């Protein structure tokens, strides 16, 4: 479905932005990750922030969002062909270094599966 969405340009650079967002302040820690999560849910409300107010789930970790970020934005690098030069294209402006900083949390870099897939993407 992500790869069929990628075929709108406006919609891939949503999804691109989404997913870069998500990987960089949300896969932190779990408070981190439930503000992302309610930032998230509100904007798919249709506001920005309004209501802080939402009790993730109690299997949902920092892990397994990261785990399936990163699987779809992999597979998503592997099917697409355009979406590595938009990566490509205060270096923080430069998309590629959100996947750089991945490389300092003891999150990803503890887990092999992660490893391999943020390593095929780079």
């Amino acid at each position: 479905l992500f790869y069929r969405l990628c075929s709108s340009k406006q919609n891939r650079n949503d999804l691109m932005n989404t997913f870069l967002f998500i990987l960089s302040e949300g896969i932190i820690d779990q408070h981190s990750l439930e503000k992302v999560y309610n930032i998230i849910s509100s904007r798919a409300m249709g506001h920005a922030k309004t209501t802080t107010v939402r009790q993730l789930p109690s299997d949902c970790t920092p892990l397994t969002v990261a785990n399936q970020t990163i699987e779809i934005l992999q597979s998503l690098i592997d099917a697409d062909s355009r979406l590595k030069y938009f990566l490509i294209a205060k270096k923080l402006r430069w998309p590629l270094w959100h996947l750089f900083s991945l490389l300092d949390r003891k999150l990803i870099t503890d887990e092999s599966v992660l490893m391999d897939l943020l390593t095929r993407i780079l």
